């Protein structure tokens, strides 16, 4: 069996980028939507006995892409691939992921369920919100981090980052930044809401680095900068692998203090990165294209959480 | 066990339709985005050990109301609903219910998956494209016929119906027509098309009744219809269980020679009607609603086939 | 993995041929009956990492038939076969695929889902007689076609093909004699019953060649000879993928105005063609042989769908 | 919900007399076969809500019925029946249990996988094999026991049953000897082949017994019954409660030296009976209809293995 | 059906109470080993028709409780009960809720798997580690709070709860003490290590209320209360849902500061309160009870999240 | 894909010797318990697309090593190996393999869905207590049988083997007796209770060797010897392939008249053969790596019914 990558429509110039470094050309698919607004889906080319990897993040018209992902899925599957592997770099409805107190759906585990009736066999993702979301699936699922491209964009872009400080926005995502300030040999100090906000580490005359898993409307990332600013930091930087920015938070970072909102891109960034000039992408195709290189050759993948391939 | 009837976002008018001819009132539930464009969903009170119905139609933004639909079903589910039934009038992918040469997904069969995986235990639905799409299931579903309603339309508009003559737009539903034409006593003249089109059955001086289960761009109703009016019936009417009416189809049902396009309120019709006036709609909600009834109280359901409750 | 093929009983002829174009022995089996009835199936030879393929027709004793299958299936899963496949040339129980008034079965979703608790991985079956049966199914299901043997016969065998008309017998099938006639360049005459039949389409001083997917009472054929015989067509024939030949059919044929009744060897003919000197076969061997030998290679099998080999 | 009892082909006495005992008519349903010899099922009345019993045996056509029974499950269940219930008095298949060496099917659980995937939710069932069979399912299964009706015949028919031995045939199945010897009070005197045959337990002048699951071909108790005559028992009854009586059955009966031949109605055995003098008939249609009645409310059916009703 | 509750030999007592506050008799159930330490389990009772409530905490020695769980499920849903719902108290295996970096098991989802392919059709659990396992499962699962109880024990059992303060001991379960800091107006103080701790909230001359989900070896709240007096609080509180008090957990709290350490009784105390001083038990046998009897009747269970009964 | 044997903590020295004589090392893995008991799994090295076995036999602490086993074979799972086999030599809960009049599990039945649940794709094990548990799965199960080594032992240990006796202890597992007996040429003698035993077979001044498939309170053998004895067999052995040994066994063995007790190593002997004499074990380590390595290479595993490797 070979490799086939096919594109969704959600991001083309990421399943571009990682076929490139995986010396592949696109599969020929044709996605696109009948006068009714439906999923139309036609795969181009034979994938029997082929190991497919299909690319899709959960961003943009979400239902769209999600509904897009699972006809593709199942096309694959009809068509007699040896292996399918969903490849969904931001997990859609991932921030669904229980109930709580409220007569909800948990969506995460609903979407897990779908995907796994459509037929994939293996799921490829970066930076779940939830881990436990990996319980969601009976199917082997490969949680990617982005830590070591955030550790060397941090290495290579912030002078004094052996003094900087790693701030985590909410207090459920502080193991990502104590993981990272333990990989920099700094501290991490903290920041909660109790409308006022509460920070512990010493902030003063350093730069604070804010380190979570996403930036939706930028609430949580604005509110903790404001917290920084008030204690003195030099600077403060946001770093997220998925940069959603919905809603306004445009607005809110072209005005708040950020010295840089850095963003892998599991999401395309370039509209976002007309409208607001300080958000700087990182590049993680080179992530993804070893994890789907290591899948398919039976070679570690749990070796990309530490290593810059 | 109580019926509770809850409404997705599709189809709001219908819904309370049916929940007046049951006597009851929707139930709460919020359906809404969050704003990265993910449905969100909240049900407004218990429904432990209840017999629920979730009324949604596979039209305007499809995917949306699909993915609403199968996030409230999984909402209904684990909050132990006794029973969850999708009301689906017009159900979603029907059209995609085969491969037959090309490397494309059966999406009718993956739409069937991902309602049984959610949680459904049973389907209510409407002039199926195919009524092989039940065996999609393995749940019980219960396909409804519009004919009934169809031929109330017929006999209380159509002062020549003893005379007219039943049409099928295409060789593939005329078992529809032959049924209605049973039922009416008169002869089913058939077309199709070799851009020129066959016509069999007297036309002449008369009254033609173009039946199928749906118009969705209009193509295939005004060709039959230009076909029909080269062989000089006097009116031409179409008749269809299923409206879409999507991309050009109001302009060409406005330059076409129709003397009416009804149409069952499946599908919202009032944004269409306002700019097409010859379009009129047939109520269904009372069909529904006494599938509905008949479901929960354990009647027989086929019986609505043959009689207008 | 190497490819093995076992015969049922219902098709002996037909596994041996496509043995023979394989270049391989048919697989050691037992398959007999106990003394109260039951299926004793006995596999002579290990299995085990095997790419297996079972080869039995829904012809016959087909209840009989079908078990003896699906107890090979079993018996060759729990060996620990690396695949089974279940070629089926005609598929039992496929003109039970809906149920659409009546409260029936629906058969051929059944025998899917025996299929698939058997053990079968992939089916492999020709000109099912609705193309949804392939939706019935999770696992995939090729569907191979008779149409590159027909038009080859009708080729070497009727001196006017070039004149011919191809006639569907039902208004259901017209499909099939559409994609005939686009390949041999010629028109498509229609049939259907309103004791009395309508035809479109030109057959004076021609050839009709009439084309379905099967004949079991050979009353569909026979009503539609009758019909092009009353409008001058100077032959008639008759060319079918699955030869059923049940109840009357054969002293129809006789007493019917056929040039030929053509069908494939899907189901044995032998004893059929000794009462009726009309009966001629295409062997399709060499198409089923093909699709196995492209299954286990990988390679495409759509490709069998236009052409010969 | 209501109780519907539905007969299959295979037993209609049978199923007309557990229906007269529980004060209902057997279900309306046309179970008969299409001209090609597919099985064809059509239910003549509604069955939405109810509780639905089919009653067919694994006897006569031995394929054609469980196939009927699979296609009758089917029809009920995707007609919207509460609960469907198969009720096998002799189940299919079941002396194919295990493999044990060879490269064969465990037909029974291929059996039980078919009668899951139909949809039946609970199996009713006498005197099974292997009670290991019961494992075969997921679903609940309730075996039922002849042994009640058959210390009333021994204590009935009898008149020396105070000093009879009760044999086994076969060493497999001396565990329903020893309870039957249990609940009378007497000897359990066994056998075993070596052409040979031993026995232990003193027959002498006394009356023996021989008790088992089945007679097939009736080797197994003509055998064990001419060891018996050897050491001088007076005379010798073989009492079973599946009597199948196929292949050269009826003739080793008639020349054998059983006093009686005692079978229950788990299969019809008139045609039978007409061929041997020596068969008798217990009714077990009580211990069946009970049965039924006590699942239906909620009643101990375990009860029924002790207690005559 | 009725409502039948059995108990596992885990908590006799916690069922014999939750038995008496619904007006039950326990049901009759022999829980034993086999010599060889086998698990043997004999329903004593008709299930049959009847919805079955099994208690069973994790706890004690939690393979063989856990298997003797699985083992009484199975045997009531093969006994037709007509629901099965495992009652566990204290999940088992909710520490493993992910992978995160290493290759490991999800402990709580392989759990959650064998209790849905046992038979549950329902659980009922309190305060689980992680709310996510609620997706772990596709039955329902009402998870329950002990957060009304603690509640009231608060407000009962310190005299300055006004003043208090609610201080979480690790980062991830801060939103509890949230919560309950907003329930009784009061500030919630946060705790987390860096072996050195770091608090934010004023605990000088006050009360500190630790609150964390379970309390294991003690090395969690023991550091924590450490800290706290470091910062002067007048006496420190640890209250816990469940108190495991495993390894050398009852020494360090007999050698640590807690003027109480206050523990549901989800797990049986007794033992444990034999050895140590301060332990107090808060019952939590009516919310159980409660929770039982509402999911029975089909009222809202919701209700019980913020309400003692 | 490479073989990946791992040890569970059951049977280590067993477990071993299989490694060697594939000459592999044992795969890294912690297999120990959290402080309260909670078995912990960590598998030491990627098994991304190999060939994993893992191997734990049903002995010692049951629960636990069963637990541990599922554990494992979900964590190789979800690690993505390509296939993963359970060896389990001693299959647990193997005597539960049937409810027969009681309200009991059949907790054979809830071991192999457990199984199945976790992930395990094939079954090794060795003289399965009924080989009707092969069908509690739907995976493949290899049965292997100690049959050969027995033989060779029998032999190579007793000089009067060929006018020795081969006895069943109980009526049950004859079968395996007879198979022994027609491998030896020998009489295969008879023994089964009425607390008086009855034997047929000449045993006086001979050998009688006791056959059965385990022992586990030893009971059987005892009391069977005891019979062998009062009928003057000069020498009586027992052999076994499980030595399970629980409860009072050690003792009656050393106080019965036994030359030897044998049993395979499927369950490690040493503690057991501490305070027995007269205990001997045959290794089957070649049988179950040469079981390993033939399903591994897609030979035949049936060759070793009757071969010694
Ligand atoms: N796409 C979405 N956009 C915004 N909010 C969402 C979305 N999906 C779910 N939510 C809601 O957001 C909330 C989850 O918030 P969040 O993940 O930030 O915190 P948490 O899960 O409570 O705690 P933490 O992640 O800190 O452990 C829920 O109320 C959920 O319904
Ligand atoms: N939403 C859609 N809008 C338009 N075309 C669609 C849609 N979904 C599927 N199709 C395509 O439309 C075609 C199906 O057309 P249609 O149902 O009219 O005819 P058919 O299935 O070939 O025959 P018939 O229904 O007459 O038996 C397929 O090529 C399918 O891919
Ligand atoms: N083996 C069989 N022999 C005869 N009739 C059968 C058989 N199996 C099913 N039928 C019945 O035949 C009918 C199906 O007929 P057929 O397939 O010719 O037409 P259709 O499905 O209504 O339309 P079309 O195939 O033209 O789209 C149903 O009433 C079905 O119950
Ligand atoms: N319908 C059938 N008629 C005859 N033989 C059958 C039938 N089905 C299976 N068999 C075969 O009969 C044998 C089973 O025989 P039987 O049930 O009498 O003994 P057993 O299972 O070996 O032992 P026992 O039942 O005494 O414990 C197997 O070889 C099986 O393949
Ligand atoms: N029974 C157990 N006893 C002790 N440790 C366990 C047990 N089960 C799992 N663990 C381990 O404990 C760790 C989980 O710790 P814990 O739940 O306290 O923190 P977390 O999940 O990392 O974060 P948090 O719960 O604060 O969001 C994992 O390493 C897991 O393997
Ligand atoms: N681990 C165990 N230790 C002891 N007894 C057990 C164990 N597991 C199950 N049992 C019980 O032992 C009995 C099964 O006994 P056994 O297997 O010796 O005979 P059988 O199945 O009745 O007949 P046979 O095996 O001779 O055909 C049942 O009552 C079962 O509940
Ligand atoms: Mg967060
Ligand atoms: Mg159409
Ligand atoms: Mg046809
Ligand atoms: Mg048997
Ligand atoms: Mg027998
Ligand atoms: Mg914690
Ligand atoms: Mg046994
Ligand atoms: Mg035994």
């Amino acid at each position: 069996p070979n490799i086939k990558i096919f594109s969704g429509s959600s991001h083309q110039d990421l399943s571009q980028k990682i076929a490139d470094r995986l010396g592949l050309e696109l599969g020929k698919v044709v996605t696109k939507k009948f006068s009714n607004q439906e999923t139309c889906v036609e795969i181009g080319e034979s994938v029997r006995g082929e190991d497919v990897y299909i690319v899709q993040s959960g961003c943009g018209e979400i239902n769209d892409n999600l509904m897009e992902l699972l006809i593709m899925i199942n096309a694959c599957k009809i068509a007699s691939a040896s292996r399918v592997t969903a490849v969904i770099p931001c997990f859609p409805y991932a921030r669904q992921d229980k109930k709580d107190k409220s007569r909800a759906p948990i969506s995460a585990k609903l979407v897990a369920n779908m995907l796994s009736v459509a037929g994939a066999d293996h799921i490829i993702t970066m930076d779940l919100h939830a881990s436990q979301i990996q319980g969601f699936f009976d199917i082997p699922v490969d949680n990617l981090y982005a830590e070591p491209a955030v550790l060397k964009w941090i290495r290579e872009n912030i002078s004094e980052w052996r003094n900087c400080t790693i701030v985590s926005p909410d207090a459920g995502g502080a193991k990502r930044v104590t993981s990272i300030a333990d990989r920099l040999n700094v501290d991490f100090a903290l920041i909660h809401k109790e409308d006022r906000m509460v920070l512990v580490g010493d902030v003063k005359d350093r730069v604070a680095i804010l380190v979570d898993d996403m930036a939706d409307t930028c609430g949580t990332i604005c509110h903790a900068a404001d917290k920084l600013l008030s204690a003195g930091a030099t600077r403060v930087y946001a770093i997220l692998t998925h940069g959603i920015f919905s809603g306004p938070a445009i607005s809110r970072i072209n005005n708040a203090c950020f010295e840089a909102v850095v963003v892998t891109n599991t999401i395309p960034q370039e509209d976002k990165m007309k409208h607001c000039s300080k958000i700087q992408v990182i590049d993680i195709s080179m992530i993804l294209a070893e994890a789907i290189r290591r899948t398919h050759n039976g070679e570690s993948v749990s070796y990309l959480f530490s290593h810059v391939p």
